[PDB]
């Protein structure tokens, strides 16, 4: 198993578990705004994205790309 | 197994589990705005995307690309 | 198994599981706006996309591309 | 198995599971606007797309492309 | 006299001159290409625009806009 | 006289001159390419714009905009 | 006379001169390429713009903007 490169997160997972009778309770979320609000530039104001998912066993991206996003791929063979 | 490159998330998952009788309760989400709001530039105001999914076992993208997005692919063979 | 490149998420999934009698309760989502709102530029106001899906076992894109999006593919063989 | 390239999500899924007697309850979504609203530019106001799907086992795109979208394919053989 | 703003070239010219018996000789321009040439992407090859003007006393634009050019004007009064 | 702002070139010219019997000789320009040339991406090859002007007393733009050029003006009054 | 701001070149010119019988000789320019050339990315190859002007007394821009150029103006009054 090999990895190289600049900024990478390479988890090599090997887990074997028996997990029984778990009760887990999170709680709720409240965001309140009262009053006059002015937001300027790369500001936000009150950015508030509610994402409620149950049973993540795969892959999830919630990707907010806000701005100016260039990308150049260059390969010589 | 090999990986290289600039900013990558290469998880190599191997998990074998038995998971029984789990009760899990999240809770709710409330966002409130009272008052006069002015948003300018790459600001947001109150951006609030509700995504409720149950049983993610595959792949999910919620991708908000807001702005100016160039992309150039260049390959020499 | 090989991977290279600039910003990639290469998950190599291998999972073998037995999962029984799970009760899971999420909760609800409320977004409220009271008052005069002015949104300018790449702002949003209150962007609020409700996506309720059950049993994601495959692929999902909710892709909001808002703005100016060029793309150039160039390949020499 | 090989992958290269600029910004890619290459999941190589291999999952073998037995999944029984799951009860899962999401909850509902409410978005409220009271008051005078002015939206300008690449703003939104209250963009609110309700997508309720059950049993995603394949592929799904909800793609909102709002703006100016050029694309050039160039290939030399 | 007032100026503000992001990237501006505000010349405030005040010149009072007496200019006599000037002899000025520029010379010529030659561009030669020999050989096989392949140009790809936002490349050029040999872009070679000959502009010969005499006695510029006003305004001149030779503007080569090659590509993808969006522009949005937004004004609230 | 006032100036502010981000990246500006504000020349405030006041010049009063007597300029007599000047002989000035520039010389010529030759660009030669021999051989096989391949240009890829935002490359150029041999970009070679010949601009010969005599007696610039006003304004001149030779503007090569090659690529992807968005612009957003946003003003609240 | 006032100036402020981030990166500015504010020349406040006041010049009063008598300039007589000047002989000035520049010389010529030759660029030669022999051989196989490959240029990739934001490379150039041999970019070679010949600009021969005589008697610049005003303003001149030779502006090569090659790439991805966003600009956002935002002003609240």
């Amino acid at each position: 198993m090999s990895a190289e490169g600049y900024q990478y997160r390479a988890l090599y997972d090997y887990k074997k578990e028996r997990e029984e009778d778990i009760d887990l309770h999170l709680g709720d979320i409240l965001t309140v705004n009262k009053g006059s609000l002015v937001a300027l530039g790369f500001s936000d104001g009150q950015e508030a994205k509610p994402e409620e998912i149950g049973w993540l066993n795969g892959y999830n991206e919630t990707t907010g790309e806000r701005g100016d996003f260039p990308g150049t791929y260059v390969e010589y063979i």
